């Protein structure tokens, strides 16, 4: 009933960090995940069996309750299920402690078909029991009668706290995304403002409107909806995905949107640079510039060691912004 | 078999091919909300099962990959035996029966992703065995998801929709940038290439913010985007291999239309608003004409799907669009 600014807010005087974890399991990963835990004798798996709420999931909870030994021999065809959805248990369980936020890429959960789905379903009412605000990085985009499937799939079925959005169509579709005029219901979004991906400036940068380049008008244009919407009455909001290789950006964003919420990807794997990122976006609440690190922690070999160095990064760069 | 191919090989070749023998570019859109399904289980109660009864007689409903033996069950056995399966079997029956309905009228089919997510994993099922059941007719297919990431993350929509689904082409959003392009439509480690089209100009009718407003020197944003989506097809030498990237450009955007049909001469058009939304068959037929129909694709949803005889709506769209194409070729 909380609504998202509050849930934040309280979760980052709880945990003291802007962290947020990306969960993006990839095929290697769940693969790699069989392998080694056939090679340690399931010693994760065990712990992840152990847990309280891995009690609580409404999917298959039979399946995963067994024990590793008896599914591959006894249950193939769940096989692939079971060392996914314990994959993810496995990193939330080493890594919450260090999270303000996770997120979740839709895209590594779809590409076996239905299967992943449930998984993704079982991971995020496991991140609801654990009480862990969540994002579902999806960028979603359509007509305002399609994308309320999304609104329904994300904020309904899911529960997630909020999601991402490509608004290039237009912003007319936040309101059928970030409010349901029909249950009274707000929900939170980051929109696309400026990504990493090595062109990203072919539009963001080139294209332009009255002296300003499309990912300011961009980011106005959110906002303006979000003002329409009167989101902040709610205690929702709609923020900003900005690169964590963008510095100029980064700082452009904040300098000229002082209050607003950010969302940057784009450290560990992708290279960008942790101190100027988080010194450009930093805001003293700074559950607005969260930053995301996906592979850095779920492909290191140590996920809970990697999660308490980037922890303990975060913390010393907001400590000398405290001053 | 290791000998050279001998069935049709790429988008542009089945689209061609199909063109040639059904003589329309009408694309039926499947798009089934809560609502459709909900009143097929209740229409198909009333009327004892007509239309399950037609789909159940149909020879590829044997072929499709997810739960076959549920849906090949007679409907008052799935509701005293089968109480769990009632929605997954009422949702893929509505979907067979809606392709087996019309699809002698469809160029392609276009289902767009978002109305087979929102119960979570049973529509996808269902959304599987649509693209299995679509396969085995040979028609043509389009994924209408909007994807868009980095390079790393859209590797996996290409699994999906390219190697999952086996679909023909999908819709992609290319604002963050085009080289997404080089994840999508092409498989450097397979040697593949698939088919999408880029949004260029889009129905909703606040699309001139960021598509008209946004310029660079001296061509509007839809413009700049067209003309980088191609340029990228030309760097992945798609068309040399029988597959394109083309332009979703909507049906209520004429000067758009014209525009994009005049400076891309031979480009492949998608274009979804007519029927349900605002847009006018005449206008947008004419404007986004090309005497290889397949390079004009129309979208019809909902004014078919919603309709209480669905055939005679998709022959009715079928009628009007030939009409039109017979004016535009001069009779
Ligand atoms: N949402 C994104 C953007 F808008 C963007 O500009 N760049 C991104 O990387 N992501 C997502 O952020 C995550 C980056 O993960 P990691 O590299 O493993 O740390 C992936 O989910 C990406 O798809
Ligand atoms: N992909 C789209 C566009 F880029 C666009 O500009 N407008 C659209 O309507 N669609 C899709 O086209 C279909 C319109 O369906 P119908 O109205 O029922 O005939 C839906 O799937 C829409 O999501």
């Amino acid at each position: 009933s909380m609504g998202f600014k509050v849930k934040l807010e309280k979760r980052r005087n709880a945990i003291n960090t802007c962290l947020c974890i990306g969960l993006d399991p990839d095929e290697k990963d769940i693969e790699n995940f069989m392998k080694n835990e056939k090679e340690n004798n399931y010693n994760n798996i065990k712990k992840n069996l152990k847990e309280k709420y891995i009690n609580n999931v409404s999917i298959k909870k039979d399946i995963l309750l067994k024990a590793p030994d008896n599914i591959i021999r006894e249950e193939k065809s769940e096989e692939f299920f079971y060392f996914f959805n314990h994959f993810c248990f496995y990193i939330i369980n080493e890594t919450n402690k260090y999270a303000l936020t996770f997120k979740m890429n839709f895209a590594f959960y779809i590409p076996y078909g239905s299967v992943g789905i449930d998984v993704l379903k079982n991971v995020f009412d496991y991140l609801y029991e654990l009480n862990i605000p969540t994002i579902l990085d999806m960028k979603i985009n359509d007509i305002g009668n399609t994308v309320k499937n999304y609104r329904k799939f994300i904020f309904e079925y899911l529960k997630s706290d909020s999601c991402t959005v490509n608004i290039y169509m237009g912003t007319n579709m936040l309101k059928d995304i970030c409010y349901d005029e029909e249950k009274n219901k707000y929900y939170s979004a980051f929109v696309l403002v400026k990504t990493t991906n090595p062109d990203s400036a072919i539009f963001q940068k080139n294209l332009s409107l009255d002296n300003k380049q499309a990912y300011v008008i961009m980011a106005q244009e959110a906002l303006n909806m979000s003002s329409y919407l009167n989101l902040e009455q709610n205690n929702e909001f709609i923020g900003f995905v900005v690169g964590a290789n963008s510095y100029d950006e980064m700082n452009y964003i904040r300098t000229y949107f002082p209050n607003c919420y950010i969302l940057s990807p784009g450290i560990g794997a992708q290279n960008g640079d942790l101190h100027k990122t988080l010194t450009n976006g930093y805001h003293k609440s700074y559950e607005k510039i969260l930053i995301n690190i996906g592979r850095a922690i779920t492909k290191n070999p140590y996920p809970q060691k990697a999660a308490q160095m980037y922890y303990d990064q975060i913390n010393a760069i907001l400590k000398q912004n405290m001053e």
